[PDB]
């Protein structure tokens, strides 16, 4: 069993809110469904990010989840160069590399949970119980790859939680979003102050396209949830797939934290195909209904070959967005797909 | 058991469609999820209600389900007098009557399931053998209290099925639609050039929106149904309630048609509250999260007493329009309310 | 000297307007701009030129300007023989014509100035003063190959005056609209009754983007009427081209009527190139910065050859819709395609 | 006679477009319209401010036009703060006192003109050959007073052409947007990677309608210009007027800079009331088509007592932005209330 999901959630998305208004009350219903007091919009995910590292000096240091196969360690990298900051990348998953690497320099951690695309998943308050023991150490975590429908960082010993709006995400509506949530109040008041003097901030247009689509974000994400558990399932079981990657199955290595750190799973689906590259890239290729595509969420199911489409990474290794379509459809075109790799 | 969701309906919404190509994307996406071959967008649908008229000649009679509480009885008058056409109502949902009010002269019948706001449930496979026994005429079953995702008229036996979509629904995004659905090819013929004829078409910007909307459509119906049941069944078994009208109970008087005809049922809920009108009206001056409006559909729960906001109708009657809140959210507002008139 | 531009347009059509209340701003700010004490908003143009025949009884007769090159005239024997209407069509630019065309049975006379393409200019109180002399007669005046900025036709003696949106006007914005404008107070009645029972009426939106867009007609159609006018001007001294047809231009056969008639002229320029149809269709493929289209209207300038793009039209006319580029570079590429037309 | 309006300009707007596709034709077109090779869209002016000082590093000074009466100042000394920098305010409209502020650690110098609300004009090309004189230093001139349309400071010797877009401007559009035009290529290098880098970006949906309301900029200026000159005329020459500032006006001490620099003048009209500050603001609450307004810009005009809505400003100083009504109702509106202060 999961956690429960957090109360009032849909009832908040949808009539909380109802200077820059749009945007306060956006920020005021962010806030709710994070579990906050505070938030703060900005006009992206890295903007969010610059921001949050400005609370530091330089000299000091950040530590950052090693993204191994994903690509944001360059961009972490590119912000501490640009601003004189020390920063160190390390597999959090063990808890103990963690609290060896941490400094008395160390004064920010950042953590994404799950990973992309091989989704490990990172023990948020056990890193927060390590970080918070010794100094005053901020500790944000990435909440994109799960929703503040099925992760509250808050509430698990974070003291901020970041969630990055793409232009994908709610049937690819064009809004882009950095979202930053704290329950200090110093924190929110340096946030705040950054916020309003930087100008890194979304339009009155994105915050209500943003807040628009929060109001969906529950019954969409349990289908992305519904579906997902139906890919993730079908595929484990199917003889042409050798191994799967769904932080919703028992198989997973992490699902037992999982279930006591979220209230429930996304609809991104990682699986190695049976065979060598080439069956993986006719599977591809015989997909009818799935569409090739590198980005993350959206109404229609994706799929990706990280190995082609960016030591490196398997090239058996299939990564999915599973859409909002009917489980049905989905599972018949990876079945087809699927028999078409192996005659 | 209900009738099993139809297939690739989700699939279709979100896929299908992806002169005037954002309506024919529109009206090629629409006709695959009312089952149908054909399917026309009109600016609104009573303008969809007009062009189905247009189909008759002077003499011709309409015969309609009789909407008593409602009052869009005077609208078909309206239409009918406009027209020299003759016009009867018959209440339907007793296939007795209408078997009985055929004239040779009768060429159009019009149903609406359920009817507002008493919910009366209409057998349209039992009216449209009925209707098509003898003679030549149209059945148009008006799909607008349940969606295309809950009913599907064509597959019933209605040679017609038009769903009228309003501003209020998809989260009051500002769309007014008429969409004709028909499997006949003499019909779509007619239908395609009274609608290029006449110009009672909607815009682009209208053909996308509602386009967009259909995306979700099943996501947001079932929890809508999910909630409308939980309310449903709350209320029931609630001593301050006289009784309820929800077509998911078995205690309605036509649940069983429901299950055969309908796959689901929409969060629209009518109850009778125990005592007298100042009792209705002291509860609906407690809500706290249920808003006050006359309006149908929308993600906010909405409350109604059609006595008061419009032989008269029952002082007592309430009915809801149940939206996307968390379940519980809902039922402690009611709750709270229904206590705080009977002290 | 062309009639003073009408006073407080500008004024108006920002500030008048700052049920459905969107579309009741729009036809209070469309009535001010049309001179008018009503306007009543349609879904379309073709749907408002409907709505204004169901003023009239099986029997009674219409009678149109002859729209000879267009396709119009196929619309309206649509509509006549849809309802039961006689219909014919009269070139009103000779008004004896129109006069020893009326009969006991004329209900409605219906204008469009000037015509397209070749841009006849039909007198509006030459007309209304032979149209009123005896009977009840109304007489409309499509007003959309002007603006309601650039021509009054209620000031002028007709009874209503229509203004077509089409999807290609306001920088392509996707608005359609038929908005109709009347000063007598049963028309408006008889029209508002109509409009409400029928349903073919615009969408929030349309009527939100149709408002906005109208507090900048003003200024664009002067910039249409300062290039049109260069472009018109340019071309009749040039040596490639035959004759040129601007209303704006002293060499056009009704320029005295349109001054007295007119306040400015749109974007649309007419003229024939010298030589044969084979020079007119090199003249089109060398265009750089025209767009070669069919549409009227837009922010970018267009050109048509009617004679291929729809007895026969003229295969050396050819017609512009000049849009708001910078007049030179609208001129240098006429200049220059015109040059590789005739080595 | 002013500087003749840039070539190819309103064709540029129209054409000029028609990664992140929709933002790269945004700077495509907005780098044709400054004069520049290339252009970097950043989410809002204060952003782009931002990035252009992360060119420098720590000990390098800033010096910035003194904006007095503005607020403007303080934004600047915020950031200079933030990020080690040394800044020093100078009255570059004296280009005396610039070149005696220059330091070795001078790098950058920020200029707006003219100046909010005073309007002092800045000679640029007097400000660009003493900045170059000697030493590297980044000239950047603030071109959100004036617009592309009216002035090219990237033509006049600046290095950097930053045009601040409100969500007041086009008609209260919320488009936010801070848009950075240079001709270096080192320069536009390391912007580029900066803005790439840091994430202070704007969405899809600001890009493209930034680059809808640019296609009609060059016509709703010259309206500004046009009703803005006729305002300040009439106010110059009323009796209870004491003096009126406007570029656009030979009273004006920099007049013939005005003329040199730019092609026209926009419709920010500051004048003195005659009497004490109670003549001023009776004058403002007798207005009934100017509306009483802090922002700038927009379709509507606008009134602004800067002495009160914010050593002290004067009393008796009132800030007109002249919006795109009629001429005619504009002067009415301030004869009307002018005389009601003065009985």
């Amino acid at each position: 069993g999961f956690l429960p999901h957090f109360q009032h959630f849909a009832t908040q998305a949808i009539h909380v809110g109802q200077g820059n208004p749009t945007r306060n009350c956006l920020e005021k219903a962010v806030a709710a469904l994070d579990g906050a007091k505070y938030c703060l919009a900005f006009a992206s995910g890295l903007a969010a990010t610059v921001t949050i590292t400005h609370l530091l000096k330089a000299g000091d240091q950040i530590i950052c989840m090693d993204d191994v196969y994903g690509g944001t360690n360059l961009y972490f990298r590119q912000v501490a160069s640009e601003f004189g900051l020390k920063i160190s990348f390390v597999d959090c998953s063990k808890i103990k590399l963690l609290e060896a690497a941490i400094t008395p320099e160390t004064k920010l951690v950042w953590i994404e949970t799950p990973t992309n695309p091989t989704q490990k998943v990172i023990d948020i308050e056990g890193c927060a119980h390590i970080v918070h023991k010794h100094g005053d150490i901020i500790l944000v975590v990435d909440n994109t790859f799960m929703s503040p429908y099925f992760q509250r960082p808050l509430a698990l010993g974070a003291d901020i939680s970041m969630y990055s709006a793409t232009k994908y995400m709610n049937g690819h509506s064009d809004v882009v979003m950095g979202l930053v949530s704290v329950n200090c109040e110093s924190l929110h008041n340096r946030l705040r102050f950054l916020q309003n003097s930087l100008g890194a901030v979304p339009s009155p247009i994105d915050c209500y396209l943003c807040n628009r689509g929060l109001k969906t974000l529950h019954v969409r994400m349990e289908k992305h949830f519904k579906n997902g558990m139906a890919v993730a399932q079908f595929l484990e079981s199917n003889p042409w797939v050798e191994k799967v990657i769904y932080p919703g199955l028992p198989s997973h290595p992490q699902h037992e934290l999982v279930k006591r750190q979220c209230t429930g799973c996304t609809g991104m689906v990682t699986f190695y195909i049976k065979g060598t590259l080439q069956h993986a890239e006719i599977f591809l290729k015989n997909l009818k209904l799935f569409t090739l595509a590198v980005s993350l969420g959206g109404f229609e199911s994706l799929a990706e070959l990280p190995a082609i489409m960016t030591l490196g990474i398997s090239d058996t290794l299939i990564r999915l967005s599973v859409g909002l379509e009917d489980e049905e459809d989905l599972l018949e075109d990876l079945d087809q797909a699927l028999k078409a790799a192996h005659p």
